[PDB]
């Protein structure tokens, strides 16, 4: 049981909206729903499987929010929590650079079109994107 264009993955519906939402804002509105919250990703598999949902986008978009934010929200005198608000703990990793390599980026992480989507890229959790939201019964 899943949504047009929706796909299940693991134990929850996913969905494409092609709506932009602060990294925040669709944290807020994917966790209205039963369990829900910006797409997730702890395998391998599941990486390349949002890809392959969000990379017919179109042009008009080559990025994408997920549920994944940086823990430290400017403490971790190193960077490297990354924490996804809807998977769990750290137990997959397949980001483009670590936040140590550039002054304390964003605390919200996107796919970009330019790896494929098949890479993590940080962004002002502020700035809208059309995101994807996992969400069971």
């Amino acid at each position: 049981r899943c949504p047009k264009g929706s796909k299940a993955y693991g134990s929850h519906c996913y969905a494409l909206f092609l709506s932009p939402k602060s990294w925040t804002d669709a944290d807020l509105a994917c966790q209205k729903r039963p369990s829900g919250n910006l797409v997730s990703v702890l395998s391998g598999a599941e990486g390349s499987f949002v890809s392959s949902l969000v990379k017919s986008i179109g042009n008009s978009y080559s990025y994408v929010w997920i549920g994944l934010h940086d823990p430290t929200q400017g403490t971790e005198p190193n960077g490297e929590g990354w924490e996804w608000s809807s998977s769990d703990v750290m137990n997959y990793f397949a980001w483009e650079r670590n936040p140590s390599t550039i002054s304390s980026p964003g605390h919200c992480a996107s796919l970009s079109r330019s790896t494929a989507f098949l890479r993590w890229k940080d962004y002002n959790c502020n700035v809208r994107l059309p995101y994807v939201c996992k969400f069971t019964d």
